[PDB]
C-alpha cells in the first residue's frame, strides 16, 4: 500500500507479515495483513476471503478491506490493541481471573455461533488471534480457508505453526473439517485460560495426537464411531486410557468441567455446539469484567 505508514510489526501472520498501521488519509489506525502471492493468481481464495468483510459481530475484528495488487493481497482490519496470547502471559502470576475467563468464553462462543450460523469456519483458532480490547470485549480475527490456501506447513516466514489447538479429526487426516474443530480450538484455549498451561502443547503433529490421546483416552469406535477408518488412523496407535477429568484443569468448578469435557469430545457429532454451549449452566452468571491491560 501507499497510503499507509507502518507504525510497528505486530507479527508474522499466517500467510504474511502484519503491521499496525495509519490510514494516512483517514488517521483510521488499522493491522495491515500483506500476503506475497508465485504467479498463478489465487481467484478462489481470494474471493472467499472476500466475503469475509460482511461478517459483522461484535465478536468478530472487522475486515475493512481486502486489495490484491501488484502480486499482493492485503488484508486491512479494525485493530484492537492486544491479544489473548499476550494477555495471558501478562496474567501468568496471577491468573486471569474466573469471571473475566467466563466473559471471555462466553463471547467467543456468540461470535463461534454467529460465523458457524453463516457457514463460515475460523479452522486455526489459537491466543494471537483472539483480540480484547480496554472495555472487557474480545473477537476472533484472521479466519482461515483450508478450502482454499489450505495450512501452510509454516508461515509465510518458515516459522512454526502452532498445533496447540488443532481437533483430533484434523490430526487424524479428515478431509472435511466442520464447526466443531473451532469448538476444540475455543476448549483448548479455555482450559489454557484457567490453569495458566497449554493443555496439549505438540511439538509435531504425532505427539500432538499423542499427548490428546494421553489426557482424553485413546480414541475407539466406541467413543468415536469411525475413527478407525480415517485416513491416518494406525492401528498401532499407542491405548492409553483416559486421565480422570478433575486432573486436567483443577481449579475449574464442575460446570466449568462438564462444557469443557463436552468441547472436547472426540466425536465431532457428540462435540457441543456453540450455540448449545451458550445455553450451558456455567454461563448462568456470567458478567463482562473490565480486564487491567498494560498497552
Ligand atoms: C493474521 C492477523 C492478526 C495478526 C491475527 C491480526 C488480526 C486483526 C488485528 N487487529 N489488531 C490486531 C493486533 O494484534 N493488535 C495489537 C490484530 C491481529
Amino acid at each position: 500500500m501507499e497510503n499507509f505508514q507502518k507504525v510497528e510489526k505486530i507479527g508474522e501472520g499466517t500467510y504474511g507479515v502484519v503491521y499496525k498501521a495509519r490510514n494516512k488519509l483517514t488517521g483510521e489506525v488499522v493491522a495491515l495483513k500483506k500476503i506475497r502471492l508465485t504467479e498463478g493468481v489465487p481467484s478462489t481464495a481470494i474471493r472467499e476471503i472476500s466475503l469475509l468483510k460482511e461478517l459483522n459481530h461484535p465478536n468478530i475484528v472487522k475486515l475493512l478491506d481486502v486489495i490484491h495488487t501488484e502480486n499482493k493481497l492485503y488484508l486491512v482490519f479494525e485493530f484492537l490493541h492486544q491479544d489473548l496470547k499476550k494477555f495471558m502471559d501478562a496474567s501468568a502470576l496471577t491468573g486471569i481471573p474466573l469471571p473475566l475467563i467466563k466473559s471471555y468464553l462466553f463471547q467467543l462462543l456468540q461470535g463461534l455461533a454467529f460465523c458457524h450460523s453463516h457457514r463460515v469456519l475460523h479452522r486455526d483458532l489459537k491466543p494471537q488471534n483472539l483480540l480484547i480490547n480496554t472495555e472487557g470485549a474480545i473477537k476472533l480475527a484472521d479466519f482461515g480457508l483450508a478450502r482454499a490456501f489450505g495450512v501452510p506447513v509454516r508461515t509465510y516466514t518458515h516459522e512454526v505453526v502452532t498445533l496447540w489447538y488443532r481437533a483430533p479429526e484434523i490430526l487424524l487426516g479428515c478431509k472435511y473439517y466442520s464447526t466443531a474443530v473451532d469448538i476444540w480450538s475455543l476448549g483448548c484455549i479455555f482450559a489454557e485460560m484457567v490453569t495458566r498451561r497449554a493443555l496439549f502443547p505438540g511439538d509435531s503433529e504425532i505427539d500432538q495426537l499423542f499427548r490428546i490421546f494421553r489426557t482424553l483416552g485413546t480414541p475407539d469406535e466406541v467413543v468415536w464411531p469411525g475413527v478407525t477408518s480415517m485416513p491416518d488412523y494406525k492401528p498401532s496407535f499407542p491405548k492409553w486410557a483416559r486421565q480422570d477429568f478433575s486432573k486436567v484443569v483443577p481449579p475449574l468448578d464442575e460446570d466449568g468441567r462438564s462444557l469443557l469435557s463436552q468441547m472436547l469430545h472426540y466425536d465431532p457429532n457428540k462435540r457441543i455446539s456453540a450455540k448449545a454451549a451458550l445455553a450451558h449452566p456455567f454461563f448462568q452468571d456470567v458478567t463482562k469484567p473490565v480486564p487491567h491491560l498494560r498497552l
